[PDB]
């Protein structure tokens, strides 16, 4: 099927996500209506349900205006059954219309539909080539307390109907019984609670194989794509686990949310997006995103370092999802903010790397402060604001041309208030041009673009003050004068000659796993893919055609490898690295080990004889472990992912700068469980 | 031996090149000036012989002008023996002085030495750590008339000392006696009389092999380049043999010079570059710097569009020789012009990509239009101008810091007038930042670089008015004001941990030769080159160490492949692509096809059996060929270099656009020459 196809479950470059919190959008089945003291028909209290339905979502897909707008994707609010409680919180009532708040992750939420009512959705969506992404928050369940068991549900989880247990009398330990978190370190904020919500225990195997085997079933109801909660929040070996059962199961586009502040860049944000499994909202983009086209605060050097940057730091950067805002932050559009900076914010997302999300209401100009005043019901379903012709005008080239979904980003001219930015993905161009000065033109001389000589229209019709672009021999524009608030995108697409590959999904799996590869030039005919230097031909290539091969990755040892495609003529593709064969399905383990006195600034690592432990190397050994909340130092603990039912081998060390201690003694030897947890609790070897 | 020592004659990124002209130079030896009418001592008359010698040379290396300046390598006029007649032409008299005119490709021009005085000069400059690079002029031999045999020498060519022929009553046909070309066509101006150059006739067997014995006799004698006079009058398939020839035997960093006028990008040049086994002097670059810092004809915008396209358009933008100016333009300084715009157009060169050139005389401030006014004899031997001293302190920076050696290109800041751009090569980073504006300051805000945090020394220690930059977190930079005129390079280097390849030589030779990859972070041990998926490793790697490894191309069929390394930890490096295996050693065979008549655009190619004839790919077949010249339509003719001394199979076929219409027949035999020229003439097969 082709890369851009509703089919394609494993990326999403080529399509546009539109953010829903399925409570605010629409009403289409009154009678799932929450009733009494959880219910506001008005919503006004914006902490109670005011109705919204997966009926009100299919039909808006089936009058048009969903599909009207170019939208191909929708992410919804988590759709698993929440807790009926309306929780008094200082005056303040509040209810789970958010789908935060789990009691049982086999069921849906009534309020916003039944089984039926969510296979109707799926249905619905895919027969208009949109695909679904749902969220999922496997970090806790609700607001319970220990102490007040009559407190909400006391943070009770269920097995489709049947009681596990809560968090009063929690004798399986089903949960943390930490504390709350102060957020201090990263450590603290994965094992003591967020605020009140009952933290649960990923070491607990019944927890473990319990959430493993909901998300296979949400992934047996069709669903496209998972946006996982609070991922800074649970342990990164464990999730690592769960998106190995993910890939190695149904491999569908799984990305979180970390929460990054303004000027905010993080080494473990990076290498979670790296090395996890997951992608990430990109709230490095959205932030100074926001500071260029809404508060002022750096100007259009700082957008250019940020998308050079970012396409280094980002292993793969086309699988980031993109925004200007989100129910985590201010509506972008203020009271007294010009709309044109919201216009250019969203023409400037959603021509840009990555997968754009767009959140409902956006091309409604809805303003609002934090939560809840950002999830207020969306006012009108107008189809002629400029916001929405914008969207309806720019969201489509992702399906046509491949330099928007997948091409690189070129700075071609710039200064304080304008940026020209070029993508570019073989012969296909796109070129965007954006003043975000409101009252001074810009006079643009000097501009270089890969296009082919031509007399090319604004994309956008002159509705941002675009103009045409002539081009002339060697890509030379003629000089033009670039409207105040002006904003055109002008492009040319061709067919490719070189196998060219843009994406990659899944990136995490072990042998036997189909994987998609997407991009353009591959040819007709079966070629060759190559995982390193082994190349897999013939069977093994499950699908081949120009936009996407799928093929079975090959019997090869666990590590990284790079990928390259050769078409049936022998030439060769770009590689396309960092993908990662597993040893097999995994398992998470626990390791404890105690009496590991250690000096200022040194740490305690693990390491072994699999590519999942780093294979003996001590640069990429596990760790640092952590020591200060489930043990203390000088015992230290880590839950690492590892391959299910095996023997593996490994030892621990220190580091410190460069200078690796190594336990003494032979080398450790464990039997991972088949599935489940274990923990590993052993004593320094001097 | 490491990428920076002078034994590396295949590559010369880490180099800056000071070029002589011989004569105008120094005398250190009068008694070998020429006598009477062809001398001039004064050096008035700049068509006459002024003096300067190769002993004039080595007394300015020993004597400390030349390795006081840190020049690396010295290029200079062709060595072998040139005619004797002084010439008069419109009353103006006209000597040899310059080298061009030769009259014995196998000894050396009297005026600059003996073979013993060749010899003293390379091992003076080898000992003081300078490589020599040579003219070679194999287009022609001097001026001559068939008409007129007394006139000149009548382009007489000897072989050490034994007459070969004359250019009048030529019955072996050593030259071309087709009139002089008009320039309209590259067919016209490589078969028709440069002027009135006696062309020789590659195609003659005699000439053939007298040439490639006579450059194999100076690579014998320790020369480390050659600069090739007038590649695009020469067939560019003779060409190729000939590079194969040097490659084969003792390969030694080769360009050519291939006029470019100002604003001319052709197609033809970039092929050549990227085809013929040889670099080229870089007129796109040089022509775009002297708009910009000379002429003021163009921006900084132009000057990022040609950094930016000239990465993508040379294949090997490394290889290419920058220069602002040089013996076929005027020079750079004019007459009481602003003498810091050559100062900082050289400080651009030195610190930009490719092999800078410096035409002698530019620390001097030499002014001069056209040939001969851009030769006056150098006025100076000061070692005190601030030209002299920047070169000083830039050129080392390209032994030292591998950004810039080898590097990426990447504009970080622009405006009309200023550029700064960054140059970097694993974590080793070169910042350069050019204010041309002389007398407004401009206020820098948002500069982001890849320096570390800290503060940086100005490089050039403030004599172009540079100033110290403070790098913050995140690479970017505190405001502050480039001067008017300002330039200022900041850098930071680092040891590479993982193998990065910078440059190889050669890039094109048979099976068993042995090549040069240089780089950072090969490591101490041994590791693996790869030639596609072909390991090679052990004894077939001749060296390896940190910055070089050197290594025996495997038995593998002709084609392009890319090249990488790992070291012994299996680290991978960078793929450096378009390295080209040859099926053997090569002869210019010229094909014949009669009677292939053709449309509106179509025309006639050739394709065959091995890699140098396409691998029967129409899309990689030889053409157009030529029909106007030598032969003339609906007979078409070319020469092409092809394996020796085996049966190739081949065919014509005629294409106009993507129809490509084949003979009819069984394929075409012919067993090559094993050394020497042959002639295929053929019919039109239906
Ligand atoms: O704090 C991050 C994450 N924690 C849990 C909250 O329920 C969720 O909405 C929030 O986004
Ligand atoms: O000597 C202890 C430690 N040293 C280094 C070896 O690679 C590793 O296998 C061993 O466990
Ligand atoms: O093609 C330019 C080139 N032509 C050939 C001439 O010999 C040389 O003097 C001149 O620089
Ligand atoms: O297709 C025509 C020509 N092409 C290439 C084939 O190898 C040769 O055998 C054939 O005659
Ligand atoms: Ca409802
Ligand atoms: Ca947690
Ligand atoms: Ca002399
Ligand atoms: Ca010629």
């Amino acid at each position: 099927a082709p890369d851009t196809s509703v089919s394609n479950k494993q990326n999403f470059s080529t399509d546009v996500i539109y953010q829903i919190f399925t409570d605010r959008f629409s009403d289409g089945n009154p009678a799932n209506n929450p009733t009494g003291a959880a219910f506001d028909g008005s919503c006004t209290n914006l902490r109670l349900y005011c109705g919204g339905d997966w009926q009100g979502i299919i039909n808006k897909i089936n009058d048009g205006y969903l599909t009207g707008m170019g939208i191909t994707a929708i992410w919804i609010s988590q759709p698993v059954e929440n807790i009926y409680s309306v929780i008094n919180y200082s005056g303040v009532n509040n209810t789970a219309y958010h789908g935060y708040w789990a009691r049982d992750f086999k069921k849906t939420n009534p309020a916003y539909g039944t089984m039926q009512d969510f296979k109707n959705l799926i249905d619905t969506a895919h027969a208009h080539n949109i695909k679904v992404i749902i969220d999922f928050a496997p970090n806790h369940t609700s607001p319970a307390s220990s102490d007040d068991p009559s407190f909400a549900e006391n943070g009770r989880l269920y097995d489709n109907g049947n009681l596990l247990g809560g968090y009063t009398n929690d004798t399986q330990n089903l949960f943390h019984h930490y504390g709350g978190t102060d957020f201090s370190t990263i450590e603290n904020g994965i094992y003591k609670n967020l605020y009140d919500l009952a933290d649960l225990n990923h070491n607990n195997s019944s927890v473990d194989v319990y959430l493993k085997d909901a998300i296979k079933m949400w992934l047996d109801l069709g669903v496209d794509g998972i946006r996982v909660d609070a991922v800074k929040h649970m342990p990164f070996g464990w999730q690592k686990s769960f998106m190995a059962t993910i890939n190695n199961y149904k491999p569908v586009f799984t990305f979180g949310e970390w929460f990054l502040g303004v000027n905010e860049i993080s080494p473990e944000y990076h290498q979670f997006a790296n090395e996890s499994g997951m992608s990430l909202l990109d709230f490095r983009f959205a932030q100074k995103a926001r500071q260029v086209f809404r508060d002022n605060t750096d100007n259009m050097y700082g957008l250019k370092a940020m998308l050079e940057g970012s396409e280094v730091d980002y292993a793969q950067v086309n699988d980031q999802v993109t925004f200007i805002d989100n129910h985590d932050m201010e509506r972008f559009h203020t009271s007294n903010g010009d709309r044109r900076k919201l216009e250019q914010a969203l023409a400037f997302t959603l021509t840009s790397r990555g997968v754009p999300a767009i959140y409902y209401g956006s091309e409604q100009y809805m303003s609002g402060g934090n939560d809840p005043d950002n999830r207020a019901r969306l006012p009108s379903f107008s189809t002629t604001t400029t916001a929405y012709q914008v969207i309806q005008k720019l969201a489509p080239l992702r399906k046509s041309n491949p330099a928007i979904a997948y091409g690189s980003t070129h700075e071609r001219w710039i200064n304080n208030d304008v940026i020209i930015y070029e993508r570019k993905f073989g012969n296909n161009v796109a070129v965007v041009a954006i003043n975000r000065n409101m009252n001074t033109p810009a006079s643009i001389t000097g501009l270089v673009t890969s296009l082919p000589r031509g007399s090319y229209n604004d994309v956008l019709g002159g509705i941002l003050n675009g103009n045409t672009l002539t081009v002339g021999a060697g890509g030379a524009a003629s000089n033009f004068t670039l409207a105040p608030g002006g904003t055109a995108v002008w492009q040319y697409t061709t067919d490719a000659t070189t196998p060219i590959i843009g994406n990659v999904g899944p990136m995490m799996a072990k042998p036997g796993v189909t994987i998609t590869i997407d991009g353009r030039g591959f040819g007709s005919g079966k070629g060759t893919v190559y995982f390193g230097t082994t190349a897999v031909t013939g069977a093994d290539i499950v699908a081949w055609e120009d936009t996407q091969i799928q093929v079975k990755i090959p019997a090869v040892p666990g590590g990284i490898y790079d990928i390259r495609v050769a078409n049936a003529a022998g030439a060769a593709s770009n590689i396309y690295d960092n993908f990662e064969v597993l040893t097999g399905d995994q398992v998470t383990v626990r390791f404890v080990i105690n009496n590991a006195t250690t000096a200022l600034g040194q740490n305690v690592f693990l390491t072994g004889n699999v590519s999942e432990l780093g294979n003996w190397d001590p640069n990429n050994a596990i760790g640092p472990m952590y020591n200060q909340v489930v043990y203390q130092y000088p015992t230290w603990y880590y839950d690492v992912s590892v391959p299910a039912g095996q023997t593996i081998e490994f030892k621990f060390l220190k580091k410190q700068g460069s200078t690796v201690t190594w336990e003494g003694g032979a080398n450790r030897t464990f039997t991972t469980p088949t599935s489940g947890t274990a923990t590993v609790n052993v004593n320094w070897q001097p």
